[PDB]
This record gives C-alpha cells, structure tokens and sequence, in this order.
C-alpha cells in the first residue's frame, strides 16, 4: 500500500457494526448491524435486527444510510479512496434522500474505528411522509437494485460531494425515486485523498434468516471503484 496509510486497515477481514437510530413521523427505531468487510472483493456481509421491534420504514429504504470505505478501489484508482485515507479517524457522512411524491430522510454518521472495528452510527430523521405513501404503507417489494454512486472532490471542505438516484420497485408495479444527496468530510487531522470524478458500481442481495424472529435484513453487497 502507497496512497494511503489508512489503506492498511483494511487488509483481511475487518468486523462491521452499524448503529441506526431513526425518528420517522413519530415513530423511533434503532436498528443493529453486525457482520465484516473484504475491501480487497469490495464485499460486505451484515445481518440487521430493528432492535425496538417493527421497523415502520421498508428495508430497501434504509440500505444506502445503514460505509463506503469496504469499496474495491482498483490500483490505477487507489489515489481516489477518500474513505479509506480517514482511517482511523473517519469521516461524518451527511445526505438528504428525496422520495419522490414523498418525505425525506435528514441522515447524518461518523464511519470510523473504534479499536479493531468499522463503526457506522447514525441518526436519520423522516420529514413530510405520506401516511398512506409507498414508504410508512410498506409497499416496496423486499430487493434493492444495481446502482452507481458520482463522487466529486469538495477542495473547499478537504472532502466529497456524492450523488446519485435509487429505484425502488413498487409492490404491483412502478418505481420510487430516492434520490441521494451526500457530503463526506474527515474527523481527523491526518492527510486525506482528495479524488477526481468516478463512480461506484453497488450490487446487492438482501434476504432473511430462516431461524430470526426479529424484524431484520440479511445483507450481502459488492461495491467497485470505476474511472
């Protein structure tokens, strides 16, 4: 490794935990993730449990908020990896997602380590939601397409602007555009790898354990730098 020292922590397996807390129209849930990445097969598994009971929001819509960092950033690209030259001190990453015909999800977590694990904790606020909407009337199908994710340099505050839209399928037919508005910038004083324009190539399977009685998403993703 020669681009960044952060780049080291990622060598192997590193354990994953995820902490989400949500507030959606009155209703608060906490979601749990536990699992680990391979940066060098971009891959991560992660099984989530709501951990107050029912999530009142679909699965799918939670996926992009519940750590860019376990991206495969191929050599010729290993200049561009923002997320991994925080390490270990991390970044905040913010968005604001837009449903379409719907609320918003306000999201704002620190991605860093804590000893030898990637934490992601996050808080995420749902404002001006349909009650009947695709969204608190649970009517996205249980899958989460392919996407791309643009990331831009942000020189002015030494970190990233991130855009991109995703599809959700509609139970019965139709789409729901979220779309994705991020910003990412370091904790840390270390250097960072501020990069040129690319894209993340984001393929996920999500499904559900057999033996698990709680609300909860079986997680398997494998992301890719592309320029």
């Amino acid at each position: 490794h020669h681009h960044s020292k952060g780049e080291e922590l990622f060598t192997g397996i590193v354990p994953v935990l995820i902490e989400l807390d949500g507030d959606v129209h009155g209703h608060k849930f906490s979601v749990r993730g536990e699992g680990e990445g391979d940066a060098d097969y971009g891959k991560l598994e992660i099984k989530f449990i709501c951990t107050t009971g029912k999530l009142p929001v679909p699965w799918p819509t939670l996926v992009t908020t519940l750590i860019l960092c376990f991206a495969r950033y191929p050599e010729h690209m290993k200049m561009n990896d923002f997320f991994k030259s925080a390490m270990p001190e991390g970044y905040i990453q913010e968005r604001t997602i837009f449903f379409q015909d719907d609320g918003k999800y306000k999201t704002r977590g620190e991605v860093k380590f804590e000893g030898d694990t990637l934490v992601n904790r996050i808080e995420l606020k749902g404002m001006d939601f349909k009650e009947d909407g695709n969204i608190l009337g649970h009517k996205l199908e249980y899958n989460f397409n392919s996407h791309n994710v643009y990331i831009m340099p942000d020189k002015a505050n030494n970190g990233l602007k991130v855009n991109f839209k995703i599809r959700h399928n509609i139970e019965g037919g139709g789409v729901q555009l979220a779309d994705h508005y991020q910003t990412n910038v370091p904790l840390g004083d270390g250097p960072v790898l501020i990069p040129i324009n690319h894209y993340l190539s984001c393929q996920t399977a999500i499904s559900k354990d057999r033996n698990e009685t709680r609300d909860h998403m079986v997680f398997l993703e494998f992301f890719s730098a592309c320029g």
